């Protein structure tokens, strides 16, 4: 059914030296985990990213990309850094805010993990809008091939298509979990701060890839809101749910990115309340119809407190919305709270439904597999 994935204040990290990171949980702890990022391979393994923010909740904090990987189903796991911060700055240093894809590329099952980078930038990303792009900023992607074991970087050419682009200060996927298209096509969705001279702060998008290491931006933006943001495929339509105070957004492109349109059928379905939050969104088969799933906080309190978090279905044909499951039925902790990811798979005849979510500082994981029956049925 609840496992703990990392423990607020109870897990012990190693560098890549073999040291111990000395964190500023009680014993020398990491202090505090954000950002939950989930798949499941075609073994059943599980792997979960999230930071591993080793001193203090804060976003401009010291953070590696932890990793843990469970074979029993998430009753237990094991622990690791898949991605470590450049260690330039003992305050600052970062890699942040994971977003993955488990794919067939060519042939091989593979996990990506995408994070952003930072270094000496002691603000939010938003910030830092006089460059095309930030000197601060990269966008890092690593690779397991071995079912989550080994990670290893990536050579991109992610931050070249940015600064081709040139009115991009920064760029970050939309966090959780990106996709792989039916024709085999990687896409990771994408949030970007746009140069001061932009009219709009934030946008959203997605970059593309056949092999994982040569990617590309579509020409067009979509309306940036609260910029997190997850797509599906659904038709010939690629379909964005994203981040907004109160109302949760969502768009269509049926031109690979050119432009986008309202969905009506997730467009203001759910509702965040201030500030918004955070949010997963995955589609499920029944025969051979789609469901999207979904998942974000109720947030009772309107506050950073992000109550409730909850899973929802959507009915991709009449636009009926329900909610499924309040399964984590609490006040979260408003110095980071509310963020989710799901996870669904069918291997041979096995469904599995799955969530990982932010709990008081820790990253918890749950079995929602349950669930499928009244999901499926949302068509």
């Amino acid at each position: 059914e609840k496992s703990v994935v990392f423990k607020a204040e109870g897990e012990h990290f190693t560098d890549q030296k073999g040291n111990t990171i000395v964190g500023s949980g009680s014993g020398g702890t990491t202090k505090y985990f954000r950002i939950p990022a989930m798949c499941t391979t075609s073994k059943g393994t599980i792997v979960v990213f999230a930071d591993a923010r080793h001193n203090t909740a804060s976003d401009q904090s010291f953070i590696d990309t932890a990793a843990a990987r469970s074979t029993d189903g998430g009753k237990t796991w094991n622990k690791k850094i898949a991605i470590y911060n450049d260690r330039v700055n003992s305050k600052l240093s970062r890699v942040m805010s994971p977003t993955c894809i488990v794919a067939n590329i060519q042939g091989r099952e593979t996990i990506l993990v995408m994070v952003g980078k930072w270094n000496n930038n002691d603000k939010t990303w938003g910030a830092y809008r006089d460059k095309a792009p930030d000197t601060d900023w990269d966008l890092v992607l690593y690779k397991s091939t071995d079912d989550g074991v080994t990670f290893s970087k990536v050579e991109t050419n992610i931050h070249d298509i940015v600064t081709k682009n040139g009115t991009i200060s920064a760029m970050l996927g939309g966090v959780g979990s990106g996709l792989q298209l039916n024709d085999g096509k990687l896409v990771f969705p994408v949030q970007m701060v746009r140069t001061k001279n932009i009219t709009t702060v934030l946008n959203t998008s997605f970059i593309y890839s056949t092999d994982g290491i040569t990617w590309s931006l579509p020409s067009g933006y979509c309306e940036g809101f609260g910029s997190e943001n997850n797509i599906i495929e659904f038709n010939a339509s690629l379909v964005n749910n994203i981040r907004n105070s109160g109302l949760r957004r969502s768009f269509e492109t049926k031109d690979f990115g050119k432009t986008w349109t309202e969905f009506p059928p997730m467009d203001k379905k759910v509702d965040n309340r201030n500030h918004g939050v955070q949010g997963s969104t995955i589609t499920i088969p029944s025969g051979n119809k789609l469901v999207a799933a979904h998942s974000s906080a109720q947030n009772k309190n309107n506050d950073y407190t992000r109550s409730d978090i909850s899973l929802y279905a959507h009915n991709l044909y009449s636009g009926e919305v329900k909610l499924i499951d309040d399964f984590y039925p609490k006040v979260g902790n408003a110095s980071g709270a509310g963020y989710s990811c799901l996870s669904y798979r069918k291997n041979v005849d096995k469904e599995t439904l799955y969530v990982v979510y932010e709990a008081n500082g820790s990253i918890e994981f749950q079995d929602l597999s349950r669930h499928l029956p009244v999901i499926k049925s949302y068509n």
